[PDB]
């Protein structure tokens, strides 16, 4: 794939989501492009190259529990750019909870993530 | 006020789309750093200054029937940032529209815009 249009942005993103909901940690990790930085919640240090970025996704998903789904449509940019908002649902004190999160992208012109920015904090987790 | 809490990016993000939706020219480039920056769409050049700003605004909301609304909470880092999601809805061909955007937002240590970037393209627009 080349820089991807308007489009295929909103695609890629979308099957972005639908990796994470399933857990497919190593076709999230393919995703990226071999040098690509992660800031997730954005403000911690950023995450530099797929090594690191399997290992956060491992902790972050590899111990079950997390499903995932858009809650409004991919925004897309003609600079390969996107931004999504989703809701995260996992388990917290125990209990159910959800996790309300944005995630920015900046992909390549080999259609892999460059950048992702994960906004959220702890004024974005509910519970019952 | 100083760098925003997550909770006052929350309010101040919120306060930026109400002053959007009841179309205050000049509310909303008081909220406007002196150095600040607007990519809208991101991947346009970034506009600087003032003035600029308050043109930039006053061509998009000029007219007075734009509305706008979030669709879903602002979400806030620890480092005076966020992103949130909302939709524009205008008159634009001869035809009721809208618009859906994401706008990431970074906050000055005073509590002002210091860099607004507005995540959309033409993927994002529909006929009402
Ligand atoms: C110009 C416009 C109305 C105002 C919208 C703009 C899209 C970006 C958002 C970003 C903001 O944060 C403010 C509103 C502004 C529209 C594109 C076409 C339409 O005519």
């Amino acid at each position: 794939m080349n820089l991807p249009t308007a489009q295929e942005v909103q695609g890629l993103m979308a099957r972005y989501i639908e990796l994470v909901d399933v857990g497919d940690i190593e076709a999230i990790v393919q995703m990226y492009a071999d040098d690509a930085t992660v800031e997730d919640p954005f403000g911690q240090p950023p995450i530099h190259g797929r090594e690191q970025i399997a290992a956060f996704y491992r902790q972050g998903l590899g111990g079950g529990k997390v499903r995932a789904c858009l809650t409004g449509p991919v925004r897309a940019s003609h600079n390969g750019c996107g931004a999504m908002p989703f809701r995260v649902e996992m388990v917290w004190n125990g209990q159910p909870c959800a996790l309300d999160v944005i995630d920015v992208m900046r992909f390549d012109e080999h259609g892999r993530i460059q950048t992702m920015q994960a906004y959220w904090s702890e004024v974005n987790l509910s519970v019952r």
